[PDB]
């Protein structure tokens, strides 16, 4: 578990993306724990090949540990996969222009995010 009110609180739309997803809105909101629909866990690390982001759909909760915060050891957890390289704080590299986008996301207000996040949705594929 976390700080429920302090990180959880993510209804306050208040600069991200543009508005509040339909399926992220209430799956986020209300998936405000188990990722899981199987199984009792918060995380493990490794995951499955999908190569389309880790859903976690079948329970498998030891699969959805990579999707974000819910790791204990480390966000990125890619050292099975080498080839993949992968890597949080470090993913601006493969991509994320984001992170530059971070100070910006605030500073901007939605304008920064809509550019980044279109940016990210087209690069992430």
């Amino acid at each position: 578990m976390a700080k429920v009110e302090q990180v959880l609180s993510l209804e306050p739309q208040h600069e991200l993306k543009f508005r509040g997803p339909f399926t992220d809105v209430v799956t986020t909101n209300l998936k405000l724990g188990n990722p899981t629909d199987r199984n009792v866990c918060f995380k493990v690390k490794t995951t499955a090949p999908r190569r389309y982001c880790v859903r976690s759909n079948s329970g498998i909760i030891d699969a959805g540990a990579s999707i974000n915060v819910s790791v204990m050891l480390q966000p990125f957890d890619y050292d099975p996969n080498e080839k993949s390289k992968h890597k949080f704080m470090v993913q601006s590299m493969f991509a994320p222009t984001d992170t530059s986008d971070m100070e910006a996301v605030w500073k901007e207000a939605k304008p920064e995010d809509l550019m980044d996040s279109k940016l990210r949705c087209v690069f992430e594929l």
